C-alpha cells in the first residue's frame, strides 16, 4: 500500500529506472530497482544490511572496477538485471 505508493492521487515513474542484482560469495543474490540516475550505494548498503556484511567486511564491483557509495549505475553505463561481484575485504582484528 504506502509501502509501495504515496497517498497521493496520480503519481507515475516512467522514468529509467534499471535493475541490478548482487552476488556475493556465498552465491547470495539480491535484486533490486532503482533509477539511473539513483545511487547504487542504497541498494549496496541494504545488500550488507540484509545479507549479514559490513562495508569494511565487503565490497561491490562492476565492469571490473570497484564501486562506491559515490558512483551511480548510469555512470558505469550499466542495463537492468545485470550483476555486482562482491567480495570479501576482510583483514584485519
Amino acid at each position: 500500500m504506502a509501502d509501495e505508493k504515496p497517498k497521493e492521487g496520480v503519481k507515475t515513474e516512467n522514468n529509467d529506472h534499471i535493475n541490478l542484482k548482487v552476488a556475493g560469495q556465498d552465491g547470495s543474490v539480491v535484486q533490486f530497482k532503482i533509477k539511473r540516475h539513483t545511487p547504487l550505494s542504497k541498494l549496496m548498503k541494504a545488500y550488507c544490511e540484509r545479507q549479514g556484511l559490513s562495508m569494511r567486511q565487503i565490497r561491490f564491483r562492476f565492469d571490473g572496477q570497484p564501486i562506491n557509495e559515490t558512483d551511480t549505475p548510469a555512470q558505469l553505463e550499466m542495463e537492468d538485471e545485470d550483476t555486482i561481484d562482491v567480495f570479501q575485504q576482510q583483514t584485519g582484528g
